[PDB]
């Protein structure tokens, strides 16, 4: 409403947020080991194409997890919700089952975890090679940014790969139980995912792809069309219910904002006809959410009432 | 927006919803098998006070399962969320853990599951007799309902009573666990829990009840504040991920509007900003939720747009 | 072989067992909470009716759950292997499902858990009221103990009664699953039940009952028959594999011999073809058994060579 | 005892059980699909060196999962019971965790399943390539057999390896958990895995290994020390609870003898001090043991009361 006056809440809340120092910043591959605890990021894109930083907001970082509900869009939007959702399902596992790879039907839980980010990526663009599948993806994300910083961290993809043993696990387990589709070269999509994982974006960039979904799929800095509403309803459902790994619950609960954390520390977040944002700072918790973001969310709520169901 | 256009399309999918003849009415107390598989009623209350009913909606029935969210609602309306969350979670459970009476924490997994149900109800009013804390729901109830039908059904209570051996099994095993306050009389609180599953609605008294948390606790009917805003918001949010049992997600996902089914065949359904809903059909699927009920509400989202993350 | 000098490394063992002052004595009712640590017994009877004594071992202490295999004994001898197992399983659970109360097939998983004793004491002399179904097991261990020290503790009967919420929540989910006979009075299985658990022996009649064990069902100090072998063959194949609670596997591997512990400290072991043996201290590890009776059974089998599979 | 009249005992029970034509032949890899549902044979060999075949004794098949105790063997033979069980547990894992790889203590459950099998293979004969390695444990089977027939399928080892995803899973899996002593090659460690299960015995060579096992572990044609008495005692003891897959708690119960079945219809059975045997038959029933070996396996312990419980 009066944008001006919200920037000095947002500054605010960033503050606030700024003197929470507890967490660990993850550093099971020295890629992510190298950061600061202290970098700390915030940046708002609305729907209008008002936009506002403050902080380390144009330092860039990898988007891990937050790519898994992108990939998941773009495969929506070309295959549609019926074809995609025989590969993976749709719902949390639970605490009970947060360490099996599939569910009761034999597929991955929902496109929020590793197994059912790694059958996504087996499902998008198929019959071409992993160098047209990569620019396939890059060309869709540099529409869902507005042309902003869109790049790639070799020495990540290197890292990942070398040292993923659990994925690779995964991998092969997923083709045991034939959930990938016929004539899928397994160690090709592991190659896939790892570089996927490995895309770099800033705060100002990622915050115009979380305003694209909280847009109808609309990029709102450019007005173009980038993914079809089907894509966006689904995949705001599942960051809603699935995106803070096993905080979810709590933050549907408590925040009830349709979101997506990842290991370096980055929390896409999505405000529905309003705005979409992205903060980042190093430091997780125990559930591996950024310790600044998660703090910096509750606020935000409170204050501004975005809750899904805040009268 | 436009009410009398509005109705003919409730009218119609009404019509679209009665083709549908599958399903098997509840059989396990002769006070549920009594019922006609051919009654299906639909009643919608408008935030703005406006009525609609087609089909059987002055029949009465058991809330069963119905009234959990509304005892939920004002046992956090009396104490706030974190003295009830002390003693129950606040999410869904998954497919791996739905035969548990507990969480890791030693806590039932939320409101909307049978322990997390009976624990709730060990809150509401402590210190006085079951007489005066029935008559104390019952109250509650009247509000929600704008003084519209509420009664109560004696041979469901004495049924329940009687067969519910699992019931008894959830309330010696939440005793051993430390699951309730402090000079719980457990068995009296298990035959106020079997008094609340036997309260009966009609589905135009019950539409009345959807719109009171549709309309952030106030009654569209008569403009009295019911219950908090923040009781409202928890209420709502635990509709959305734990209402429709083994088919929340799968709710969440395509429907992806607060609401929560019984074994008489109701479902409460809620539109924030917009409307409170009483669908009723007794014949159940697989999952417990009435087969008329659940047509029904997938095409009102299709139709009306109506889902959290359309646009 | 030589009873006079196998009696001195008895000696030998029961006082390096006595230095292992660990563990901590079970206190959830005052009965067991009153006894000493510092009580140490060790009775031997061999299948030629040679005893021998060392420490206390003519104090009483409750059976607890050292009395599961003898009332499943009781149970076979009189119905057979086929109609016992009709209600109850014959294989350890497992770390995974050691708090389920029921098994993939909705019966108990053994007789060694609570949940399968309970269903065995179902089972028992069916048609005849509680005291003449005590009567009838007491003429029993009796029999079994060669008409040595049988007793009853009321104090004990009444606490576990009063206490065992975690049973009556057992007993009420065996009722829901169809687990007992038609026309079972569970609340008297349960009371039948608290009263087996209540029967005291002293660690010389209990070596008794168990060299009736090892005798193939013949009391070695009367010559009766008291078993079939069919029923002494069946409780010491479950003794084996699920006598120790958690440590069970870990107990078939080292020790490799069938044995019972109970919360008051008592380890029933049978050497089969040799001798039975009773030890007693009521100090508990982490596992539930006795801390010096753990202790001396490893020492035993080291020494004597008694393992099932030594050469 | 009186020999002659054992065996014509022997072939009773061969006859008995060939007119059990039920189950269904491996068809995984075409190396097991191959063989014939119509061959049987059963071979035993005295702790004394007494022979007797009947059947398809003579005919070459591979060991697969039989090989599992016979590796473990070789690992407590040279390293010892301490050494061993750092990195793989000593018990079953029950029905309620047959699909997890692990257990509590991130340890294969035994030695028994294929993770703990691929853990054993790990430890054997570390420091020199797979050609030494497989060199070692061949000439360990040809002391065990007394130089009878142990052979090599070269077609079972490339179809093992091209069609095991679920062994690649497991590998990577065992990697990520840290449960491979330092400077393992995984890979390397899975093909000497598949090469080991690709061994191929007769039912009159495979009968001389059991009866070195059921004679302290010293080989009954040859009279050679072969295994240490510490590692024949731990591999009974695990063949007695964890060897015939689901079916091992029901064999223990009923059969009560150590035995170890495999995919291509082999059961190794050993009566300890009396015989070792080797029954084979390729159909298999669901539980993956050959139906025409469990028949014959009941039938031999009813008849000469063969349970280590029986008296
Ligand atoms: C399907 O048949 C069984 C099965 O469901 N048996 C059960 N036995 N007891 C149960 N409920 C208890 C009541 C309180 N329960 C707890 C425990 C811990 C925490 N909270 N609550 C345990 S369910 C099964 C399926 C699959 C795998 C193994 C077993
Ligand atoms: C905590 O330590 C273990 C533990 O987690 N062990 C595991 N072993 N293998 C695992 N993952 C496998 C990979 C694919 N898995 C499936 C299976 C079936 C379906 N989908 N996926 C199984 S987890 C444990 C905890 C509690 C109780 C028992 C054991």
């Amino acid at each position: 409403p009066d944008f001006m006056s919200f920037t000095s809440h947002i500054d605010e809340l960033y503050e606030s947020a700024k003197k929470q120092s507890g967490g660990k910043v993850a550093d099971y591959i020295p890629q992510l080991a190298k950061f600061s605890p202290d970098l700390w990021g915030v940046s708002v894109c609305t729907v209008d194409g008002q936009r506002h930083s403050t902080g380390d907001t144009k330092v860039p970082f990898c988007l891990q997890s937050c790519v898994k509900p992108l990939k998941y869009a773009i495969a929506v939007n070309d295959l549609g919700t019926e074809y995609v959702h025989r590969y993976v399902g749709k719902e949390p596992s639970g605490l009970r089952f947060n360490k099996l790879f599939l569910n009761e039907d034999d597929k991955p839980h929902n496109p929020m975890v590793n197994a059912g980010a790694i059958v996504v990526t087996s499902l998008i663009k198929q019959g071409v090679n992993n160098a047209e599948k990569f620019d396939y993806v890059m060309q869709f994300l540099n529409k869902m940014a507005g042309n902003e910083y869109v790049g790639f961290s070799n020495a990540t993809f290197q890292s990942e790969r070398e040292s993923g043993d659990r994925n690779f696990a995964i991998g092969y387990y997923l083709k045991e139980k034939k959930c990938f589709p016929e004539g899928t070269d397994m160690v090709g999509i592991l190659d896939f995912y790892f570089q996927l994982c490995s895309i770099e974006v800033t705060c100002e960039s990622a915050s115009v792809m979380a305003a694209t979904l909280a847009n109808g799929g609309f990029c709102p800095i450019t007005g173009e069309r980038v993914l079809s509403p089907e894509a966006v309803r689904n995949t705001l459902s599942l960051m809603h219910s699935c995106g803070m790994y096993d905080f979810s619950g709590q933050f549907a609960f408590h925040v009830g904002l349709p979101a997506k954390s990842g290991v370096a520390g980055g929390i896409l977040l999505v405000v529905p006809n309003v705005m979409g944002m992205m903060c980042w700072s190093p430091p997780l918790d125990k559930m591996g959410n950024s310790v600044k973001g998660i703090h910096f969310c509750h606020d935000l709520v409170s204050l501004c009432n975005f809750h899904n169901y805040d009268n």
